[PDB]
DNA sequence: AATGACAGCCGCG
DNA sequence: GCGGCTGTCATTC
């Protein structure tokens, strides 16, 4: 087996790193790293050694990794610069992995936990870590086992143990429902006390030391809570061997209200899952409770038990226990669906970094470079301090508020990549500058051509043509793979067909399958082999097929990651290869293609539509523009299509046939007019909407830049079976809006694109009149609370108090010394209602804790004096006008026209 | 980032 | 008594 890294570190002049070595034991060991950087040395002194600008440097190697770094700080004293991988860690990965990583996940041990704390007195702050930890879950990726520590009494309670048997059983027989999967891979462990407890987790946790360490918030409670337990209870001597080289730090971070630490353990990585998910699920949430996202991702969440989380493991321990095995459970649900732990090491291995860097781009795009010049033996800049300077970003065309009936999206392939490219763009691939014209000028191509020798971009700057720079080089690289392993797609998948064919007539025999490489396409010089198969092989030779086909899906996600993250680290001051110029030649440009497209777009459609100076293009955004299909629709007639179906496909063809063609007319013709290395401007048609054939809907509108709404029939040759709305920017996308609201805005844009006025008028009426039978939870509104002390004065509203805020003093008051009333804490959400004057709350409004039902102590009253008529007001009726008023529609019948003046 | 609720502040017999 | 602004607080893209 090829040996391959689990974690590195540097500890002085050591780097620490365990490794899995050719036979597959994992192993660990201390190494004196000699690191090795550049100088810039006068041309005489021949190596072979030379920095991205073809300046000749000489290779100094040093004792150990402190005479490195100080010998760093001197040159930069100096002012010489001082080349090579300022990031040991790094270079000792290259040097140790000098090849492609092939790494056996099966091999690396990934835990996942998650613990218990009975906090009475609110939530147990885990840099102090005042209460005992009553439970424990912790599962191991290499044994495939939860591990259960509970604890029997702690001050809070004396229970009873947990029962794998009554956890098993179903809700309706008093169980808990764990599932039969897992039932069999617990492993209980009731402790007398929470010393025995701690410390036979930790003996535990050395003879099972984690690779990569998950879980669910994880590190931001979980870790630095059982740290700082053990801390106390022990001492941080004994607490450092949470981490396999007793080392470690307490990272503090300040965020957008306050500050919290936490605990960094040498020798382990950490994952935590609710991070991994935000960063590559894609997808904003309006919560990201285990229990909000585990019911969104698997269709379920945790355990519906009755009362307070604080009294929940004394009245029914049992539960309490089976409640955290199956919170670890589901974060491997998760993954076992989202597959993101995995992705992670793919990435990691990929670019020869910790596995935990894959968070930053900057450091995974700074490695992958490096490998890639070390490999020609060329030296990296080094990295420069820059200051923090706003640049200019993408075109957003001001739309003009209103309907549209027939529109049609175009979207240009990973611009700002393939801008990179086109133009060649590169700390080292800049030729100079010129004399520069008003961007309209360019976008006009009424300005003098920039260069006849090098590349350029409408902000000034000038490239080289002849070489290609190690930027471009390197997305390009990435581009290539892409494609390369989405090659291997169809040569595993696709492929995988002559077995699942073959596989209808299966000769009768007793055959092994065809022992060969799938990946690439099976050939009928081996392959041949399709009858002589039998059932035990064509079966089994579309597993492989299938699970290599796979495989490949990883690589081509992965590669589209690095190139969408590219932009991200370039555009960044810390980032090795950052250079305004380049940063601002890059946005400058796409500024210029959208808008010289538009332009195009606008005159073909005009002349092969006979018309003048018309506007086809209502609004452009970055790397996609919308045309208005009306005009081209009624070239033709409503009248001559047969149904909706008929002029979606109409449509599509006149786009690929007529338009597609313009575009890239036009955009060859903007490459030469700047002169770029490559054209690779690329735009496909994107959605088509509009409304159904001889209905009263009008298709679509726009309230203004990103907030629109159409009626899509086709998308990127996909024809829907239902016309899909798209809505991007309003209400009905706002968790701060009202379940039950965001229900009706949807159903009333609905109505609006696909049945018209008069339907939205019968809803609109329809909904009011129903509005006071709503659920109160559905009808509120909810906000995140922040710095609610901060208006708080005598628990009523200090100046410019928000209104939520507002909201939540008066309910403050109304509960004022009564512990049995849920609090609302700093940070999380509430719910929101109106209050009609001459209200027992003294207050316009009364706020509380999100997600749960109003304490019935003031839950009476709350629902007898709720302003139902400002309610529905601020809600439903503002933000519906909001969409009339520029579709050019009335909600409701009878209302003036001259209202729309002034 | 830009679009939007609330807040108070100015302005005009 | 309430349009015209600028200053918070929020939310999604």
């Amino acid at each position: 087996m090829k040996e391959f890294y689990l974690t590195v570190e540097q500890i002085g002049d050591s780097i620490f790193e365990r490794y899995i070595d050719s036979n597959g034991r994992e192993r660990t060991r201390e190494v004196e790293y000699k690191p090795s950087l550049f100088a810039h040395c006068p041309e005489s002194q021949a190596t072979k050694y030379f920095d991205i600008y073809g300046k000749p440097c000489t290779r100094k190697l040093f004792a150990n990794m402190r005479d490195a770094s100080q010998w760093i700080k001197r040159m930069e004293d100096i002012g010489l610069e001082a080349l090579g991988m300022d990031d040991f860690k790094l270079a000792y990965l290259s040097d140790t992995y000098n090849y492609e990583i092939k790494y056996d996940h099966t091999k690396i041990r990934v835990a996942n936990f998650d613990i218990e704390v009975t906090s009475p007195d609110g939530f147990p702050e885990p840099s102090q870590a005042k209460h005992p930890i009553d439970a424990i879950t912790h599962y191991d990726s290499i044994d495939d086992r939860f591990y259960v520590f509970d604890l029997l009494n702690s001050p809070y309670g004396n229970v009873e143990e947990w029962s794998i048997e009554i956890a098993a059983k179903l809700q309706e027989q008093g169980g808990d429902e764990v599932p039969s999967e897992i039932i069999d891979k617990i492993i209980y462990m009731p402790f007398d006390n929470e010393k025995e407890l701690l410390m036979e987790y930790l003996n535990f946790w050395q003879q099972k030391t984690p690779v990569i360490l998950t879980g669910w918030n994880v590190e931001s409670f979980a870790i630095p809570y059982v740290y700082n337990r053990i801390k106390n209870i022990f001492g941080e001597s004994t607490a450092k061997r949470l981490s396999p080289h007793r080392k470690t730090r307490v990272k503090v971070i300040e965020n957008m209200y306050g500050s919290r630490e936490i605990i960094t353990l040498f020798g382990i990585s950490v994952l935590d899952y609710i991070d991994l998910y935000k960063k590559f699920s894609f997808t904003n949430q309006p919560s990201y409770s285990l229990d909000y996202i585990s019911e969104f991702e698997l269709n379920v969440g945790k355990l519906k038990y009755d009362g307070p989380i604080s009294k929940l493991r004394e009245s029914n321990h049992q539960r309490y226990i089976s409640y955290n095995i199956i919170a670890v459970y589901r974060v491997l649900q998760i993954d076992a669906k989202r597959q993101f732990i995995n992705l992670s090491l793919d990435m990691g291995y990929y670019a020869k970094i910790q596995i935990q860097s894959v968070f930053s781009p900057i450091k995974t795009w700074d490695a992958i470079i490096f490998n890639s010049l070390k490999e020609q033996n060329k030296v990296i800049p080094q990295g420069r301090s820059h200051p923090v300077q706003p640049y200019p970003g993408a075109f957003v065309k001001e739309p003009i508020p209103n309907r549209y009936k027939y529109v049609m999206s175009f979207d240009l392939t990973s611009l700002y990549p393939s801008i990179i490219r086109q133009v060649n763009i590169s700390p080292e691939t800049i030729a100079g500058t010129f004399k520069v014209a008003p961007l309209h000028d360019y976008i006009n191509a009424v300005a003098e051509r920039p260069s006849d020798v090098y590349s350029c971009s409408p902000n000034g700057m000038m490239y080289y043509k002849d070489r290609d720079g190690v930027v471009p080089t390197e997305i390009t690289k990435v581009f290539n793979q892409r494609k390369e392993h989405k090659g291997y797609m169809l040569a595993a998948q696709r492929n995988g067909e002559i077995i699942k064919e073959a596989l209808h007539n299966p000769n009768l025999s007793v055959d092994e399958p065809l022992d060969v490489d799938y990946r690439f396409d099976f050939s009928d010089e081996i392959k041949e082999k399709i009858k002589k198969l039998s059932a035990k092989s064509l079966n089994e030779m579309l597993f492989r097929a299938q699970r290599t086909e796979v495989a490949g899906m990883t690589a081509q996600i992965n590669r589209k990651l690095l190139i969408n993250s590219l932009y991200g680290a370039l555009g960044n001051v810390w980032f090795r290869y950052y250079d305004l110029r380049n940063a601002t030649a890059i946005t400058t440009f796409g500024q210029m293609a959208l808008q010289w497209i538009e332009r195009k777009v606008n005159e073909y459609l005009n002349e092969v539509c006979g018309t003048e100076g018309e506007a086809f293009v209502l609004y452009g955004d970055t790397d996609s523009i919308y045309v208005s299909a009306d005009k081209i629709i009624d070239k033709v007639g409503e009248s001559k299509f047969r149904d909706t179906n008929h002029w979606v496909d109409f449509l599509d063809k006149f786009a690929r046939e007529r338009m597609e063609p313009a575009i890239d007319r036009g955009f060859r013709e903007m490459c030469e007019y700047m002169n770029n290395k490559q054209h690779l401007m690329f735009m496909d048609r994107e959605a088509i909407a509009g409304p159904p054939l001889g209905s009263k809907g009008i298709g679509g509108f726009w309230t203004g830049k990103k907030r629109y709404a159409l009626n899509v029939w086709d998308m990127e040759g996909t024809r829907y079976a239902e016309p899909k709305l798209k809505i991007m920017g309003l209400e009905t996308q706002k968790s701060s809006t009202p379940k039950a609201v965001q229900k009706a805005l949807k159903e009333c844009i609905r109505r609006m694109l696909q049945e018209g006025e008069e339907s939205l008028q019968e809803y609109f009426k329809e909904f009011e009149k129903e509005f006071r039978q709503l659920n109160y939870i559905s009808i509120a509104s909810v906000s995140s609370a922040n710095n609610i002390a901060k208006y708080d004065v005598g628990g009523f509203p200090g100046p410019k108090c928000p209104f939520h805020i507002r909201g939540i003093l008066t309910y403050n008051r109304a509960i004022k010394g009564n512990i049995d009333a849920p609090q609302v804490v700093e940070g999380e959400k509430v719910y929101v209602l109106p209050l009609r004057e001459g209200n027992p709350f003294g207050d316009k409004c009364i706020a509380w804790p999100s997600g749960t039902e109003i304490t019935d102590l003031i839950k009476d009253d709350v629902l007898h004096w709720m302003d139902y008529t400002v309610l529905l007001e601020k809600t439903f009726i503002k933000p519906l006008e909001g969409f009339t008023s520029a579709a050019k529609l009335d909600y409701e019948k009878k209302a003036s026209l001259f209202d729309m003046f002034d």
